[PDB]
């Protein structure tokens, strides 16, 4: 594992009461991130468990200290995050004095070149905006299938590579408020009103910040950060999330009537999913698997697929995947399908072509 | 740094939808701005951008809270002004809510007596004008030094320091306009038409106003403060600013014939100056750091420089520069030299001396 | 707050080179006002202060823009008119672009029927001109008491809404000579002789006329509204406002013989309050509030109170002031008693009643 011996700081790329952000390489394409007060004695277990949460994304843990029992349990009740192109890549983490220039936690990360809203300050090519929405999809989709929830997906935090500034690739990070427990995945008890229920902002889902607490009154993340999703595609494709600004809509009360149509350039198949996306009812909301499948599909299917026509068969399907996986062996959309025949199971890509027929 | 627990509120000096300004002090001489809705659930990021642009001058940042990553891009994006004189004195900038007594962005500056309008309601002495006039001059030679356009420069926004009446303080101030980007410096993209331009107003120059936009296509604000200088010249002397007022100069169409003759009481090189200033072609018009000399060396050379005569020697500058330093070791005259004397470069005092030498 | 987005215009009402007022209607009974040029680069301070001062009355402010020193200033030293059924209703003002169909000021207001000149084109009963005199009495009752004075008061500027035209109710409008500063009051400095005194017209008193100037050298403005009044309350009387005319009395001349004689129909106590009114000397002029109460207590008093005879009590005051506020609970009738009622302080209503004793 990669510790502060093996790497070189320079400029603080952030400073705060709370922590400080270096720029750093390996002897300056690293962010080296350090959170203070990472102690039982300093500060309560509702921040250390927030400091912690931020390390679900992490490849390689290293501790030089004897663990502290607090730290034994924040360990063994969460749910790790495997790699993947639309996750923060955090290389290392450790714990560490504040010398080597306060135990602190590190986190050692990839330096990206911005954000999505400073991305969007010029609009992209509605091509591009397309594959940002797909590459979103598939990080919530990626998250779900391993139960965890981000709770605070924004603009703000979605991260670009922006090397070939037509197509750029998104990572999803900052997960310091994330569900990521073995215990009851992305179903919470909800008992008591002053409880932890993720950024208590305004892309919190309809059925999170709607719910009353109770005995079991449950709250249930399983499709939260999908809505959230939905009104970022606003700001992807150009216009204001409707759930920002000071006439704005509000998670709780929005009745779908009251959502912008989007601009025409954006196609019709797409403002469907948007649509679904943003239903309060999250019953009514796909899947992310397979919402996820629906961008992919509009994509790279055969265009006979999307036009109304049709006759789709579960060996042409597994054709059309060995197609494209041949075909990946322009590294966005290498990424984005590779990162769809991951996860493509038969019975979704079919309900995900299913949806699509449905909506023209 | 000082934060709100270390001073003291009074009564309000501005009230606003968008903010307020209340006197303070530690523990009535600093002012203490406030800005609502730093946020950006509650605001976009031009008017963000907007808010932020005004702590372009400050001299310590602090911040309470985690840093999101468009405060982080906005501050990594920024230009810094140094202190200096003649520009505002910006205390400290913090973020905080609207208890303490709305995420809010916080200024503490010094409370200046009156703006440059109220002072010329009654005529000044023709010295007095000099030094307020070579002070501006020198406040824009700072800006256009370290990659700053104030772009909404005015009578309006500059402050005075009025004890020692007979000779006042200017300071340029609200930097809410400014251009101040290490990636782009003075020189600004413009290919939409809908696009920040600075303030949309009666002193942009003609070099601004009358630039269509295209692809590359390059805004060029490098000599831009200096055209707003050379109208407000004229309010500095006792005239209208020939750019205001219902029969009115337009900077699009104005041709350099219909600008007003100057009273005789302004010597005739400074005269020549402002009409430099107001020069149309930013290419006719002097450097920044040239036309702060030009008034300088008016101010304090030997007499036998200004009178046509001259024999001018490398080696009698320095000794002249010099003799200044030991004159400095009327507080605005001591700053003015002191001014001029760390921004002295041999090439450019020559370069000014020049200039008055073939304009008489 | 309203803004134009609100609002939807029909016909021009009036046109000028200055401004335009609109017809108007929330989605015609509203009128917008609209100011040209509502900026220092566009014209002068005492413009300025002139549109600025037509916005005293004014219910809610709103600012699309960040305001400038020069409007700040203005907010800050000015005295604010709450709300009061004779005083003209400004529902908003706003500063916006002339787009939307030059910054320009805006004034949503009510629409009034017409003014006091046409209607008193035709006589009307002797009854309705004392209600028109205790409307007007009771407006310029509410400006004393809030510090502020109007100073051009005419038949061309009372409004009226002329439902029931038995009985309609009359407001004081067009505030942009009026006196409303926080700092000095109803007492002004008087220095220069070229200094904003009012309209500088036919109704200007007695006591700001004459005044010659010096170092206080103080205009005092505490009764001058009165007088006017006394002018206008021979128009509303079926006569000629002594003042106006080719053969006509100055305010500055007048010896107080000179004044014509009221007709017969007009109660002999209330052509004593208007010669009192019309008093050179404003030391010998009933308060604002004690003149509002004779023409109340001369509409409303128990006629015991009126006839010479006269036992009054403290006590029985009180009940006969609770009479009314049960009788209230001939809309204009309803208006006055609650407008007399609001104010009625105990102290006062005898001073009036004991003013109406003495004049018979
Ligand atoms: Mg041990
Ligand atoms: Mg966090
Ligand atoms: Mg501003």
């Amino acid at each position: 594992p990669i510790t502060l011996n093996d790497l070189s700081l320079g400029k603080p790329i952030a400073k705060g009461t709370n922590g400080v952000v270096y720029s750093a390489k390996v002897k300056y394409p690293f962010a080296l991130k350090m959170m203070f007060n990472y102690d039982i004695q300093e500060n309560s277990m509702e921040i250390l468990k927030a400091m912690y949460r931020e390390t679900v994304p992490a490849r390689m843990y290293y501790s030089n200290h004897d663990l502290n029992n607090w730290e034994i349990e924040l360990a063994n009740r969460r749910k790790h995050l495997p790699p993947h192109p639309n996750i923060v890549a955090i290389f290392s983490v450790f714990t560490d004095l504040y010398p080597a220039a306060n135990m602190s936690l590190f986190l050692l990360m990839k330096r990206y070149d911005c954000n999505l809203q400073s991305f969007l300050s010029t609009a992209p090519s509605t091509r591009t905006s397309l594959l940002l929405l797909a590459q979103l999809l598939e990080g919530v989709a990626h998250m779900t299938a391993h139960g965890i929830a981000h709770r605070d997906l924004k603009s703000d935090n979605l991260l670009l590579d922006t090397s070939e500034p037509e197509s750029p690739i998104l990572v999803i990070s900052d997960f310091g408020c994330c569900l990521a427990d073995k215990t009851n995945g992305l179903s919470l008890p909800y008992t008591s009103y002053e409880m932890d229920k993720g950024g208590n902002t305004a892309l919190m889902a309809p059925e999170i910040i709607c719910q009353k607490p109770g005995t079991f009154s449950v709250l249930n993340y399983s499709k939260a950060d999908l809505w959230a999703v939905g009104a970022i595609a606003y700001e992807i494709f150009n216009c204001h999330n409707p759930f920002y600004g000071p006439s704005r809509l509000k998670n709780f009360n929005y009745k779908e009537g009251d959502l912008p149509k989007l601009p025409d350039e954006v196609p019709t198949v797409i403002q469907a999913l948007v649509a679904n996306l943003l239903k309060r009812n999250p019953n009514k909301r796909l899947d992310p698997e397979v919402a996820a499948n629906v961008c992919q599909l509009f994509l790279w299917a055969p265009s006979t697929w999307l036009k109304p026509g049709k006759v789709p068969t579960s060996g042409e399907i597994l054709q059309w995947l060995l197609s494209l996986t041949t075909k990946v062996l322009t590294y966005p959309e290498y990424l984005l399908i590779s990162s769809f025949l991951c996860r493509a199971k038969l019975a979704n890509v079919r309900n995900a072509l299913h949806w699509i027929q449905e909506n023209l």
